[PDB]
């Protein structure tokens, strides 16, 4: 009987993608524009200093990103 089950965070989706670029370079910015309490997924971007605007992507293992150009 099964009601256990605990997932991540807004702090762990948020400290996963934030550890990660810490060690990439340095942000200008870091906020989450879409928060999954149900899953373990971060969309967001992160905004440098240098005007270096990237989109990113945390679906389970896949760690996707892209320069921001629309």
């Amino acid at each position: 009987g099964d009601d256990r089950k605990l997932m991540k965070t807004q702090e762990e989706l948020t400290e996963i993608v934030r550890d990660h670029f810490s060690d990439m370079g340095e942000i200008a910015t870091l906020y989450v524009q879409v928060y999954e309490s149900s899953l373990e997924s971060l969309v967001g971007g992160v905004i440098f200093e240098d005007g270096r605007h990237y989109t990113f992507v945390y679906e389970n293992e896949d760690l996707v990103y892209e320069e921001e150009v629309l």
